[PDB]
């Protein structure tokens, strides 16, 4: 299955076109986006069983799919490519930053860096969530940038990384959801970023030290996690940090954003 | 104003009882406290000239005021002396963390203690009344709804280990964030700047000191958060806690099964918790 969040209201995506999921569903699922997962046993029962009207254009604005997270959850340090960190290092993205894949993203002053991330939404919640079935517990995936300004993350007494990686439109998710059997090997995604055409991230999710259901597991330990919550997975190698000479987001760039098999986006950074 | 959140329904505090906002309203504002702070300016406007039924007596739980904040903002070092304490350098700006959703409580009355070392701060708890990007810190305090009694109980060997160690997870066990028991609206304090909090564990004082003594006032906080997120209505801020907590102690003290632990602004509110362990 996959969903697409147009001008507000969230839909089906059913062969090249879109069915509205509320209008499609007599008002029992949606329109708003981050209801659906409130829902979702109900939704998806409901999605493969009903006879849906044939499909519409795809048009309008491309928001998040999902828009207002309960909770988010950033993880850092959490790729291959030394002692590896014992548990998931995890901070937040504040929902203020978060915004679907739009056409360009304000730079604010400092050094602004690229991050593409796997997205994982919840479906379904709980504490203690066992290792071995968190993939269950996963509405589906999409792509995301975790757009990072890097003198405000690393600045300070034990610094503390949530800030930095808030500021508008620093947070950006989509296209589409995309649920877990769309996926060929959920745990094995091609992820990259290039900027102006050119490679600065290339790997695959299979490199994840704390997999998605490790991750899932793990934060399940502290906190409860509902349905609609939000995980940015962490990301490769290849940041502008640590490139030689250091590079970082100008005015102009336009960074390409994709998980093969998931989606992609491509934004152009402004002054 | 005073406000309580009994059995999740927002009240209003009239007199020695309290009203139930969304009946008193006939459906206008309420139940959820988030509603509230939504819209605000209209509730306070129909709040200023309701007629409100007889007040009735407090019963249920106390949740929090605030209990489905879109935004949590907490912060570390805050307080010169908790800042000396915790070993670590004087801040220069706001140490801005979370405390996930899923933690934040009432006053509830018994607390489960996660291995590892639990610790108390005592903070002063600012929600949100209006939002925004930008907001002046000479007019922030109009931008608050109300001021309530927290503690950021933080488990502090995950707050501190591993590499460049985050501290939202460790403040976010389940009741780590208890709120209340009410919100009190800023003119109802003689200095919002100014505000006695302390905490006392088995009846021994552990914190005290005087919110004049943040580093960063709410209105810089406000200020300075605003510079690079939109604050939400109904959000919520830690504020930052005073000296004495238990990880600045020598010996280092943490607290123990059955310890009970009084958390108070004065004037505000008071509150008191039972930790206990899962065995
Ligand atoms: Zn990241
Ligand atoms: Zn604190």
């Amino acid at each position: 299955m996959r969903l697409i969040n147009l001008d507000g209201r969230i839909h089906l995506v059913t062969g090249d076109g879109v069915v509205d999921v509320a209008k499609a569903s007599e008002q029992r699922f949606g329109p708003d986006p981050q209801d659906l997962y409130q829902h979702w046993d109900a939704f998806q029962e409901w999605a493969r069983t009903a006879a849906l009207p044939a499909p519409s254009a795809r048009v309008g604005t491309i928001g998040s799919p999902a828009p207002l997270p309960r909770q988010v959850f950033a993880v850092g340090l959490n790729y291959d490519d030394l002692s590896k960190p014992e548990h998931p290092v995890i901070f937040t993205k504040f929902v203020s930053s978060i915004t679907g894949p739009v056409e360009t993203v304000q730079l604010p002053a400092g050094s602004v860096d690229w991050e593409v991330e796997l997205v994982v939404v919840m479906g379904r919640g709980g504490r203690n969530i066992p290792e071995d079935r968190a993939w269950e517990f996963v509405a589906g995936v999409s792509v995301g940038q975790d757009l990072s300004e890097r003198d405000l993350q690393l600045a300070g007494p034990a610094p503390q990384f949530s800030l930095a990686k808030s500021h508008a439109g620093f947070s950006p998710i989509g296209p589409e959801l995309v649920t877990v059997d769309e996926l060929p090997d959920p745990d094995d995604l091609e992820l990259g970023a290039e900027i102006n055409g050119e490679t600065v991230q290339h790997s695959r999710t299979s490199q994840l030290i704390f997999p998605v259901s490790n991750l899932i597991a793990y934060l399940s330990d502290t906190v409860e996690l509902y349905p609609g919550d939000v995980i940015f997975t962490g990301t490769p190698s290849g940041v502008g940090m640590g490139r030689n000479p250091k590079r970082f987001l100008a005015p102009g760039d336009e960074l390409r954003t994709y998980i093969t098999g998931v989606g992609e986006f491509t934004q152009r950074f402004v002054t």
